[PDB]
């Protein structure tokens, strides 16, 4: 099997990417933020605090022929932005551009942090880091990939996240007119859960690249690209005006520069990611400091290759029996 799904921007910064799921029987269609450094699959529901949920679609598992409650089953994650919610477990028929899993265990949210009710367009997430980071207790759940893999052509997914523009996750094979030249695969340590992997160095916009190890997590469920203190003050110093601003809370630039790229390295391949990818606009409405999307991993305790990336490369999550990434250029 196979399945093929569009993946949308939430708004006009690329904050988030929704793909539209189908939960139960019939169908409810929710609309899930893919997150590759999670590994539940959790939605707002009719068992959701009423004053915690604002324009979300909610899952209504009493309204699903296939839905089951998982006796005694509870989940409970704390993100790494403060942001949090937790409730009871179904399990349920789960469906993503045609492919589909029977019994996937569907988080049912009755409570969510505020940060969570204020996404209107953010109905759930749905996890594809590995199985061992799932929350749910006493009995520990297996991600939608996980639970499909047997059966797909091939135990692969692909994340090709648009910059300002829809894109694609892919389930199960391999989509070569999405990409150009070839896919550089690259090693996984599973061993804190994460698509974790070493990137072989950088450049900023046309200068020389420096060939050194940075360790981090392949992650579509966090916007910007955290990288190591070095790396951020070096990106940034080529940008004019462009300063490191502790009551923001990052690296902020005059929204009238025009930032250089920065390449990262895939093994002996580069992935360049173009200034504009890094523009994440005013700090503030009507504000002529913006936002940079490149920030310091400092204060997190690992780097984060988000979305920022991400998008600038189609991504293989190769979930063979020794798991590895794949990047290419497209
Ligand atoms: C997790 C909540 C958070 C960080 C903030 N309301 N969202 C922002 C929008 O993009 C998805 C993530
Ligand atoms: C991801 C960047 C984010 C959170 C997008 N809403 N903001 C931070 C504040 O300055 C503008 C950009």
């Amino acid at each position: 099997s196979t399945g093929s799904a569009t993946t949308t921007p939430i708004d006009s910064l690329d904050d988030a990417y929704i793909t539209p799921v189908q939960i139960g029987t019939p169908a409810q269609t929710l609309n899930l933020d893919f997150d590759t450094g999670s590994s539940d699959l959790w939605v707002f529901s009719s068992e959701t605090t009423a004053s915690e949920v604002d324009g979300q679609t909610i899952y209504t598992p009493s309204k699903s022929t296939t839905a089951k409650l998982l006796s005694g089953a509870t989940w409970s994650i704390s993100y790494g932005d403060g942001s949090s919610s937790s409730g009871d477990v179904y399990t349920d028929t789960v469906s993503v551009g045609g492919l589909t899993v029977t019994g996937q265990a569907v988080e049912s949210a009755k409570k969510v942090s505020s940060s969570f009710t204020e996404d209107s367009t953010i109905d759930g997430l749905l996890g594809l880091a590995f199985s061992t980071l799932n929350t749910v207790s006493p009995t520990q759940q297996k991600t939608f990939f996980d639970n499909a893999k047997a059966s797909l052509d091939s135990p692969v997914f692909t994340a090709d996240l648009g910059y300002h523009a829809p894109g694609t996750y892919n389930f199960g094979f391999i989509d070569t007119t999405a990409y150009t030249g070839s896919i550089t695969y690259t090693a996984v340590s599973t061993k804190q859960g994460f698509w974790e992997w070493t990137s072989t160095g950088y450049a900023v916009g046309s200068g020389t690249f420096k060939s050194t190890s940075i360790d981090g997590i392949a992650d579509t469920g966090t916007t910007l690209l955290y990288l190591p203190a070095t790396v951020v003050s070096a990106y940034w110093a080529q940008v004019s005006g462009a300063k490191s601003s502790s009551s923001v809370g990052g690296y902020v630039f005059p929204c009238s520069a025009t930032l250089p790229s920065f390449t990262f390295g895939v093994g002996s391949a580069r992935i360049v990611i173009p200034g504009d990818y890094i523009d994440f606009g005013p700090i503030s409405t009507g504000s002529s400091s913006c936002f940079g999307g490149i920030q310091s991993s400092a204060g997190i305790g690992i780097n984060i290759f988000g979305d920022v990336a991400l998008k600038a490369a189609f991504v293989v999550f190769n979930g063979a029996t020794t798991p590895t990434l794949g990047f290419a250029s497209k």
